[PDB]
């Protein structure tokens, strides 16, 4: 079996993280949490086992043969290059190493072959990003994909636990309190890292991360260039626009394509059944179509709303709605950690190729 | 002085309708209510004064000059024709009118003239319509419209009271009493006609209105219909994806366009600041955008995050937001009398062009 340390386990993600190494095959001889100083020395649970909880250290990762990074990109920055040289393999959840070319950038129903090259570190793409290879992946395999534009309704657990307690909050202000909305105090959303906050209650905000030099965010940024690391092709033209709106937990797209070739729908239709991960909820005759609410606690991709462009023969919308902490971090990392064992790729690095900080 | 009548003036919409009428310019003599016979009998204020609520009947419009209605399609189609034969001008909120070709369907900004030849019913159109025709048409005017993709993020207000009251609640039920998401008990959303109704409670529904026979619904192909008849246009190419959210006023938009020539974003930018009932809001480096909760209570439509698509030649993203129930519906219809009355058209109509049912 497998020594396996979750880095950031008190967190949203790292929490999810748990749950799910929890529900896995993985063969895990010892668990050991990791996080800032703070949180070590409290307890936590592994199934019925009570965990101590360890600070994150240069020298914390001797005898792991398995990490989970989800600590924020400083985090990874600074630590996991120090357990690849203590012999471990890291599946990391942060955007750090993302356009790194000696890392993978996967989604194990997508690019799982980018494994077998790995050195050490391989990234967990952005949870927006990742739902949306699963819904495309199995059109562009069999019509192919020129353009992609979407608009993303984005939940607030991706910020973070300290974004949940905010929003909740917010929304008690507004309906017990009876607070305006433009008066409410916002400390997080719409980027803790940013100068300004805005409050998310009965609101829509349309930034995710912060500005860059081209007036789109670093979210849709990240949407663009990882849908093209991800899918092996820079030609694929994406444009994306990140909405952050009143929702705990599951992200939904809107989706809007033009493939190659044209392809009839009911074909497009069956062929997002058939692929793994991705699940058809499209029966607009019965109203059924992905809704958040009832994508929360499952690994699986939920799409529908399929049809066609009205006018371009190419084109097709469609409406993309997954758990934004499973799927779209967690799951993702240890569906990835479980494709790791299935290849018998759970072994040390010979040359690291990531300077020490 | 003009004699005003408001149908459905107990209603959302209605309540609007009475605040805009309260601001106008417009001389008014005399306020009526309008409504149902559940309402009938209940009074309501118009300033300091008290004003009876009546039944809407066949032979309730007698002496009036303007009627607003807003009452639902229903109500529309059984009074307005009558209101008409009377001598009133009507201005209708609902959809029934609107692709009626003896039926201007107006936006003043943008296609005022055509109020000249009504036949005594003007249209003003969808909510979600009003507020993207506001932001485009200066662009139209440059540079020309080739097509339009948008996904919309739409507030429950527009389906209606009940609608205001059941997202409350849920909100409510979820927040303090502890109810899951997924069993909240639903009678409205996301549309009071059809069959099933879910919670929009942190939820994220893509159905407004019911479906049309191409998988579309009724509010998607709305935005279609009336973008083409209001930029007297039918080569626009428009396609929609319409989204329910939980926020309760205001409806924000993610819309892309290509324009017939290439469209210098500072240019745009510039165009839109100068456009009648645009307002732009645009200086990413200090994370100002349109917000739902700030365009609240405000007459304009306002415009962010302008940006060339990253690949397209001709295309352009853009965020608009407006308050759903003023200028997508209760200052359009006063906006309209206003406009109405400053080119002497509001006058009885001679030749009835609407059948009586
Ligand atoms: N310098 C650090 N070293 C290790 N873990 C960190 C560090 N900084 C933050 N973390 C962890 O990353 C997560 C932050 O994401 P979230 O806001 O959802 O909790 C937490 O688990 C936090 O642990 P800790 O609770 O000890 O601060
Ligand atoms: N048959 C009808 N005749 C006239 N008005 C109606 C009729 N049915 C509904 N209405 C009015 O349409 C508006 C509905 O608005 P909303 O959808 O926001 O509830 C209300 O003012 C309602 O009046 P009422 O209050 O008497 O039911």
């Amino acid at each position: 079996g497998y020594t396996v340390a979750v880095v950031g386990a008190t967190g949203a993600v790292g929490a999810q993280m748990i749950k799910m190494l929890e529900e896995s095959t993985l063969p895990i001889d010892k668990i050991r949490y990791l996080a800032s100083a703070r949180s070590a020395g409290k307890s936590l649970k592994f199934k019925d086992q009570d965990i101590t909880i360890e600070e994150t250290t240069e020298t914390a990762f001797e005898g792991v043969d398995i990490a989970l990074f989800s600590a924020g990109s400083s985090t990874s920055a600074k630590y996991a290059p120090y357990a690849v040289k203590a012999g471990v393999v890291v599946v990391d959840n942060t955007s750090y190493f993302r356009q790194n070319p000696d890392v993978p950038l996967v989604v194990p129903e997508v690019n799982a072959h980018a494994l077998d090259a790995h050195n050490g570190i391989i990234a967990c793409p952005n949870c927006s990003t990742i739902q949306m290879m699963v819904a495309l992946e199995p059109v562009r395999q069999k019509w192919g994909l020129d353009r992609i534009i979407v608009s993303t309704y984005q939940a607030v657990s991706g910020a973070g636990m300290g974004a949940i307690l905010e929003t909740q909050r917010e929304l008690r202000e507004v309906l017990n309190d009876g607070v305006k909305p433009c008066d409410l105090h916002a400390e997080i959303l719409p980027s803790g890292g940013d100068k300004k906050h805005y409050p998310i209650a009965f609101n829509a905000l349309p930034q995710i991360d912060v500005f860059t030099d081209n007036d789109y965010t670093y979210e849709e940024m990240k949407m663009t260039k990882e849908t093209k690391k991800i899918m092996e092709d820079d030609s694929i033209a994406v444009s994306a626009t990140c909405v952050r709106i009143p929702v705990l937990s599951a992200h939904s797209e809107s989706v809007y394509i033009e493939t190659k070739e044209v392809a009839p729908i009911e074909e497009v239709k069956a062929a997002i059944a058939a692929f793994p991960g991705a699940v058809l909820e499209d029966d607009v005759a019965h109203q059924i179509y992905p809704q958040a609410i009832n994508a929360v606690g499952s690994r699986d991709t939920f799409v529908g709303r399929i049809r066609k462009d009205l006018d371009a023969e190419k084109g097709i919308h469609m409406w993309v709605v997954s758990d934004n902490l499973l799927k779209g971090a967690a799951w993702n990392s240890v569906q990835i950690a479980e494709t790791l064992h299935e290849r018998g790729l759970v072994r040390p690095t010979a040359e690291l190729k990531f300077e020490l900080k």
